[PDB]
């Protein structure tokens, strides 16, 4: 027997005993992600046939994948009329659906992760987070400031060598590949589970002069082991959604705390942080900013920047007590 | 106007006055790199199956998909008629075509390189390398035992956001990415040039208490620039097709030089190295074992490795400065 | 805005307040169309690569396209849970459902018909026609037996020019196209209506020498107008799916009624006639056996074999007529 | 092994000892070919986005995958490099190449033939016939004006439940089909002969009151056999790509002789009568107006339309003697 992701979906939902709404809800989502999909594995194609340069500019007519990806999500998410309140890495502000198809679902989304790279080709994502709508006000971007612990679902799309799509939701993980013949999504990794230690750490080292004592301390100690046990290997594709999958499916730590010119990190809260931490802690990992878990941070802006350490939890655990051991001397 | 691949490898033959032979050689490895592109794509779906239930046990690592890209490569290269003798990572002695095949063509390569990494999906990738058969002998592994320098051709398929395919022949370097939808190479990317400096540098870490001096010093200053200069940042994916691409096109450095384990560097001379040294010295960059040109080796062994530094040229001259200053002590 | 067939059948479901049994009952057809599709675009290379010949024999191991179709729509509609009866072109007799994925719904299929014209690449299609459990009995193909007038919902996939599935519920009939590069039906045609006359005829003339008075006269009147009119035009691809596809959107006739070799007609009544039948009446058209209405008749054996003649209204209507014309002068 | 189109016309290329020219033509058509193939598969989705609002009303047919074929078909041939003059259905007056892309052939050919038949997803094709300029005067519309039997290379694609690329050249034909997953035409029928005798017979019979004796006297016999045989089946897709094909791979014969509206044929006799013509001499078969072989006729019209029946010679020929039989009275 095979499942597809539409199936697995659609059998939640019944056993959920929802009204369909939050089925559409990802129904859509999945067809925005194989549209995305598509584009991307042609990306270089599409952004020379249709005029290009070597500058980052967009416009009205020619706009570039980043944005094109942007208004495909939205648009879906509108059209599914299971959603209130949008939050995109690529607006402003939050979008507030028209009355007509509004739904009670909040959602915040990373159209195209570490696009700003998709020159080199290297892998590049889709990050969503899903709410549920909490008050009874008027829609509005307060809505889609609530802690990533009020997280329904939360997942994302990986487009490397092969496309993938991750969702959880409270019950687990589950892993399901696009096959591009069909345009089907098929579950080939159920209810996942990070190791609970890995050998693998996965940091931007170019910013040592800028990294605090306890991730200092941390860096040296895989490669120089006290106990004198084998060093862990060293990955960063630096791509985000890249190097959390790694860390699922192998197991080890991915790390982006902050640092001088990112005193709060750099990756985003609401549509990267939250999401990765929900998949994280649902397959039995951690997501820490280095003292309070990333899930339990109240956000106060939709744009808001946070530290963020993942992975197996022994390594994140193993980083925590470092942090601890540092402070008022 | 819009060029194909195909188009382009014809047009260059009949400029050369080629009897036909290199560039059937072409097109016969145009078409094995789509077919890999597509079983990529969907590989954890092609499994799936009952394989048998390992975990980690530090041992066997030969994928399915691994020896299926190898006999595509095998078999596509001998039909083509061009070739004579097939050197694969996958086979432990040199592969000798039968006579009525028979071509004059030495191919050395790599069927699906980026090993510990498809299970998590990182970027994979296809090298290859050409040579013509310098001996008028009975064909034989001494063949392919030829230093880089005489390469006709070489080259890779990278397997990432999406799928490209970069030939480099004496004339330069260029790059192709595949259109799914059509099954054409388009050419996006023409007489390729690195560029003179980057700000990106590739190693693994990992190895840091086994790295030598040189290393060690270079390392240092690109996290403490002397000159005070913003760091440069740090990427290693680790599958070398995706390193090697991306230092090609935003420039940097990617280096793997000798370790433990590694006394001689990790990556293969042959199908790994010479292949990419070419490819980065057609484009202006250098390509340097850290004593001696990569491409200037003269072979003994053809599964032999090599440590290699390569990128751009001021990046690449500024290790081998460190090195000749210790080496001047 | 665009709709897929995804979205429309789950919003159909909702408003109809359904369990969602039919619903996943209907995603499950759809995937198997898709991956029909996929086949049939590519059938020469598969009955070949695996083996081939030129005689009409299947085994284990490697069975044709015709087979291959049959167990994956089966295998679908068993692991909707949906269904507990299926009939089969394919299989002499009814397929009962295990009881631990035992649904409400019967499902009447050709899985590929023309296939035994697939060698010269004609059109070729899925037929489909879907019926509510009616007694509490124990399922068993009597289920199956039921007229077609009791049809929940019917249509088909066409694997033309382009591949095509038209569904028709009570409502309506509407066409969604299949964009292979996304895997998803688009909605093309909305709440279909056949036009009350068209311009074209179709039926196989080879079978003249053994037509009935009715439609011997029917055609001379197409060929030879009595009131001088322009002479209809002559269309017969072979294909069911492709001729009546025509048939619902240019507008015309269709026929295949008895002759001699075959006494009840040729085509099938639950899986081919039925299905046909309610598509076209729910587009507003007609569909009898010259005497009787096709969704009417009771079917009294699975692989009943049935006269049909369908199309537009007044088409139809004027064979009727003819009919009625002769009997006992 | 495999062999794609790619590798089979180099190497016919080669034996030949060309300089590449044509091999680049073929090479180009091909690609054309993919990528009208990959429009066909999903036009109906192309489109929709506001066209006018029409129904019926004798006029327009120039749908836009009509003129964008077309477009494609041109600029593709130029940029081959290899041709001089160009004829198009879809042009009034033949295509002079510019000089920096005038090449030795004269292709004339159908973009996207199947007028009446995209809307209802009727199999459609592309047609071509290639000539070697014959002349040493400057490029013009008389190097379009040679016999059939001149041709150096013709054929056609057809995009039906598959799609196929059938080529004919003096060595005879070969079919090749389209696998989308690769894009890459796989050979599948090799040195391709029609059967001797069919047992089918393709026409439109609406025209039955304008038809000539000989064809009326034929189509009786089809249906009424003097010898009291088996009538023969009747198929007319109204696709002469889908028909043509059909007679190639099944045997039989296609018929499609003058009527009122159309005294000469309808057929056009440089891009649709002659490629067929030839492919089917060069498979064994016959192919007439009813009083002359089509490929010894010489064109005084590029866009001249000719009577035409071809198929299996003992078919052709049983007509040709009944046409002869009342010239004879
Ligand atoms: N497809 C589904 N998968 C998992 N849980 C679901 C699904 N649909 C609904 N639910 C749960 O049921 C709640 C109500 O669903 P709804 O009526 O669609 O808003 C959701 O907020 C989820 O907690
Ligand atoms: N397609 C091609 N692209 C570039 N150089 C080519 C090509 N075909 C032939 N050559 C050159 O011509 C030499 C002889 O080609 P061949 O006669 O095909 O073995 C090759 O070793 C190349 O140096
Ligand atoms: N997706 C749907 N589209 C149209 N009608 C539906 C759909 N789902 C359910 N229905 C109707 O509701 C009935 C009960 O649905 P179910 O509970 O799924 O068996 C069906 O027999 C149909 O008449
Ligand atoms: N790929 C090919 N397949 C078949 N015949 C070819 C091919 N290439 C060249 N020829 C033959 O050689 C002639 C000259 O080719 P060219 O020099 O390319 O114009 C053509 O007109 C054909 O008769
Ligand atoms: O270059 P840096 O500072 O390591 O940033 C890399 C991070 O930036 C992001 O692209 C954020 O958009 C992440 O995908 C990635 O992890
Ligand atoms: O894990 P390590 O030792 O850094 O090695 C990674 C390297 O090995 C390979 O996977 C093959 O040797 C390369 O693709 C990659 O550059
Ligand atoms: O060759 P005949 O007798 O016209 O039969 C054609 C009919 O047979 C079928 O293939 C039945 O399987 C139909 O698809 C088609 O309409
Ligand atoms: O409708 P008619 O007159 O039979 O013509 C159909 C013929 O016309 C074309 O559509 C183009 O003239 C051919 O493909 C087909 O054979
Ligand atoms: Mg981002
Ligand atoms: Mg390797
Ligand atoms: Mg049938
Ligand atoms: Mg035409």
């Amino acid at each position: 027997n095979i499942v597809t992701l539409t199936r697995f979906v659609m059998e939640e939902g019944r056993k959920a005993r929802g009204t369909g709404e939050m089925t559409q809800l990802l129904n859509s989502l999945c067809t925005a992600v194989k549209a995305i999909s598509t584009a991307v594995r042609k990306a270089g194609i599409l952004h020379l046939y249709g005029i290009a340069g070597s500058t980052n500019v967009t416009g009205d007519q020619v706009k570039k994948l980043d944005v094109l990806s942007n208004d495909l999500v939205i648009n879906v998410l509108k059209s599914s009329f299971a959603t209130c309140v949008l939050v995109s890495e690529e607006d402003k502000n939050a979008i507030i659906v028209e009355p007509e198809k509004r739904g009670k679902y909040v959602v915040c989304f990373d159209p195209l992760d570490g696009s700003s790279n998709i020159d080199c080709l290297v892998s590049i994502g889709t990050i969503f987070g899903i709410y549920r709508k909490n008050s009874t006000d008027e829609p509005s971007e307060k809505d889609a400031l609530q802690p990533g612990r009020n997280l329904v679902a939360a997942g994302y799309a990986l487009y490397g060598s092969a496309t993938m799509l991750v969702l959880a939701m409270v019950n687990g993980v589950n892993c399901f590949m696009l096959d591009p013949a069909i345009g089907e999504f098929i579950l080939v990794d159920r209810d996942v589970k990070i190791k609970k230690k890995g050998s693998i750490y996965s940091i931007n080292e170019g910013y040592a002069k800028e990294f605090d004592p306890a991730i200092t301390e941390y860096i040296q100690r895989k490669k120089f082991p006290p106990d004198n046990s084998a060093p862990y290997g060293a990955r960063y594709v630096g791509s985000m959604v890249a190097d959390v999958h790694r860390t699922l499916v192998y197991g080890g730590i991915f790390m982006y705390p902050a640092n001088k010119k990112s005193p709060k990190g750099k990756l985003r809260l609401l549509y990267e942080c939250n999401p990765m931490a929900y998949v994280m802690e649902k397959a039995g990992g951690l997501a820490t900013t280095g003292k309070e878990a990333v899930l339990d941070i109240v956000p106060t802006d939709i744009h808001q920047r946070a530290p963020i350490i993942l992975g197996s939890p022994e390594d994140v655990t193993e980083l925590l007590e470092i942090y601890q051991k540092h402070a008022a001397k």
